[PDB]
């Protein structure tokens, strides 16, 4: 019974609008009186290759972006660029405004991602921030400004707004200040993403997991030190390991009396020497989008 | 990326209610002014192994049942038993009923569940109604009445209410005029599932998702009958393949240019050599828990 869940995006939905600037539209969030949305909205095809945005926000006016929330039209009252991102004052504030905050997500964080096109969601999903700062996402055309959230008690922590696919397929974005994740710019150009590390933290996790599931084949009786674990993953370019991550494996250790640097050492012969076609949790790969918080949360 | 993705829930969030009958609490669904949830909340430990509902409710008024909607209590107006779910009459309508239907899915076929506790909505995932009537899905205990759900267009379809847990860890519940999908009964007894098999209608939309969107590596030259596939799909615990499943994946077929029985041979190959530790969709097993009408829409 161990799958990946999304928060319940009702929240988050009420919030989802349309923000159009000539011949392209995309979504924005309107929180309050502000509606923000990537700052590419007021670029054209041309003006893609080497914006000079400043120029291009001076040369608009608030009659320059038609704002719509499902059948209303909201009147933009002011504009102001914040880093790569518009807000845009408006008319009328939301009364669907849910109580938020604006977080910074890590890496090896998930997250759920409410896909919208022209305003209108169309489906929900986690995902986790990457180590080289991309997300592996489900994006087509008209998805820039989907918004990526994480929900505790009442309170929504908006922590993504999708801007880009990178010609690996992965997606990049900014917080909701406007902050890109990763050494990516809003412009069309030749970057691409840092080679990518797995989350170990997480492939712990799973492996927990796995064993709470009754699956234990890999388990072993070598000992290991966090720093020699460490040297091993980095080899395979699997993030190291911090002391936080083995205090936040605390609480799968004792659930399952397997000691945090003893999976530690299952781990490091599974990089050495492989599955051998052995399956774990049904796959012959190590999943890493998991977190101990999700494990502890299904048990 | 091609992800298992879920309705937005907003729309059945604001339906979700909490129902308490003495020391037993549960999920509901608020509809205008009737309140469903699973009729067990009337029971207790004792009557749970062996119960005699119509005794139970004939012993119960309007006053011994509590419905939360929030912070408001709901006033139970009426009560009458449907099959397995408990329909009560509140004295409030719903303001935020959607437009909405009853359905019952058909094995295959796919749904979002809002998993709730204590009336308090928890997450969202995407399963689908497997071949012997269980759902693999992630309820823990004070999930029941949780809903499985579709939506098109404005409209809900409402098409499962959680009730019970089998030994095995998967799921069994009722439509939303409460007869149960598969053999089960609402009581704490152990109950067994027939035989599980392979959705192959769904694999091969999958297959079909994995050549739109990337890797053709598990494509050959090769063709098969359908009389000839079906040879190889009862050996591998695959439901048989029709000629209506044929005429559903026509329009994968004409997109990908793939024929359908040429898609078949491939799968009989993949099933009769494995996958050689190759990936498809970055899974490693063949996934069936898409249809084809879930693969268009993602494309
Ligand atoms: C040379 O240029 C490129 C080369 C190779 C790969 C590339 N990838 C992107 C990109 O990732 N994203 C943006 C614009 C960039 C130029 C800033 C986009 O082009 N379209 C989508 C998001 C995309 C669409 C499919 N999945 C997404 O994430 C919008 O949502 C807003 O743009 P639209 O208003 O719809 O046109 C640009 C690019
Ligand atoms: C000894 O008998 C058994 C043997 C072997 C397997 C068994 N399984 C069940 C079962 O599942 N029983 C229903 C109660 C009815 C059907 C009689 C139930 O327990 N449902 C849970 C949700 C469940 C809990 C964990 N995951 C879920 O899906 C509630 O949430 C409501 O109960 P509570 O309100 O929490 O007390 C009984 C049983």
């Amino acid at each position: 019974g161990f799958r990946k869940m999304a928060f319940p995006s009702g929240k988050v939905e009420g919030c989802m609008v349309q923000v159009t600037c000539g011949t392209t539209t995309l979504n924005g969030l309107w929180l309050d009186d502000t509606v923000y949305c990537p700052r590419h909205v007021i670029c054209t095809a041309e003006d893609m290759l080497n914006p000079n945005y400043e120029d291009l926000l001076i040369r608009k006016s608030n009659h320059s972006f038609l704002v719509q929330a499902g059948n209303v039209q909201l009147r933009v009252i002011g504009h102001s660029m914040q880093n790569c991102l518009l807000r845009l004052k408006v008319d009328t504030s939301n009364p669907k405004t849910p109580k938020y905050k604006f977080v910074r997500i890590q890496p090896g964080q998930t997250f759920s991602v409410l896909a919208c096109y022209n305003g209108s969601p169309s489906g929900v999903y986690q995902c986790a921030m990457r180590p080289n700062h991309t997300i592996k996402g489900s994006f087509l055309n008209g998805s820039c400004g989907s918004v990526g959230f994480n929900i505790d008690y009442d309170c929504v922590s908006f922590c993504y707004m999708h801007h880009m696919e990178l010609p690996t397929g992965v997606h990049a974005g900014t917080d909701l200040e406007g902050k890109f994740y990763g050494p990516f710019v809003d412009r069309q150009t030749a970057q691409a993403a840092g080679t990518d590390t797995t989350i170990t933290l997480n492939v712990l996790a799973w492996l927990y997991a796995a064993v709470i599931n009754g699956d234990r084949w890999f388990l072993n009786r070598f000992t290991t030190t966090l720093n020699d674990f460490n040297l091993v993953a980095m080899k395979y370019n699997y993030e190291p390991l911090t002391q936080d991550h083995v205090d936040i494996l605390g609480p799968l250790s004792a659930q399952t009396g397997i000691a945090v640097l003893d999976m530690c050492a299952a781990l490091k012969e599974l990089l050495q020497n492989g599955m051998n076609g052995r399956t774990i949790l049904g796959s012959t790969i190590l999943e890493d989008e998991f977190t101990p918080f999700d494990v502890v949360r299904q048990c």
